[PDB]
């Protein structure tokens, strides 16, 4: 195709230190057997990273998102 | 008029209709001062539209992106 093995994982690295104050929104990619699916548009470059989903801060800020 | 002018509240009305599977991926503004944070960018048509927070399968795959 060159054959691919059905969707390639956009975010292949991340960044574990993004401060949610510099973040202008998170996107959650619809990729599902990827590990990681949180990419950040930050507020000072206005470039994207993809960043770690075990980062605390975006339980929270997710949860606030759904008014629960 | 641009967001970085405009002070209303990005998303003024939502869908209660988007299939998770035309979902290219889920962006989460980073605006507390607002009702509605969910967009969906759709895969077969590229629109963005702001989802009901409420939207039957939104938490679910938000949360199964925070645990991989």
């Amino acid at each position: 195709k060159p054959v691919s093995l059905s969707y390639r994982c956009p975010c292949r690295f991340f960044e574990s230190h993004v401060a949610r104050a510099n973040v202008k929104h998170l996107k959650i990619l619809n990729t599902p057997n990827c590990a990681l699916q949180i990419v950040a548009r930050l507020k000072n470059n206005n470039r994207q990273v993809c960043i770690d989903p075990k980062l605390k801060w975006i339980q929270e800020y997710l949860e606030k998102a759904l008014n629960k």
